[PDB]
């Protein structure tokens, strides 16, 4: 086929259509993306809180095995449990 | 140029024409494949996450409940693990 100039402007509209989509649809995944990184680094922020004060409860259990108290020995077997 | 003989063009004079425009489609084409594979990697890393926090505050709320049923023993160990429990920043 040769095609017409009026063809073309359509096929122009078309694709300039598509494009303003696509454009729309990275406005949408870049707010997404901005909206999950914020979350994950949050999420990592109240694991390292955490993760410190269990740490902290580990030193303090292991700084008194000499007591042989079996509130404590609970408290390590629940440190150390795994998932 | 006339309405019974308009301008006519080959089908590669047109990709010529449009070539541009299509290279431009296709950089937010690959902008929205790379983002949304980004963003399942996201949402798997803050579902990983969340089971973490999930598992540390388990953690931390049965070694509470211990400290807490072991209050009348005045135990100066478990009020230091109580100060941990109930402290900030």
């Amino acid at each position: 086929t040769r095609i017409t100039r009026l063809q073309e402007k359509e096929d122009l509209q078309e694709l300039n259509d598509r494009l303003a989509v696509y454009i729309d649809r990275v406005r949408s995944l870049e707010t997404e993306n901005a909206g999950l990184r914020l979350r994950i680094t949050e999420s990592e922020e109240v694991v390292d809180f955490y993760f410190g004060k269990l740490r902290n409860i580990e030193l303090i259990c292991q700084e008194n095995e000499g007591e042989n108290d079996p509130v404590l020995q609970r408290i390590v077997d629940i440190l150390y449990a795994t998932d």
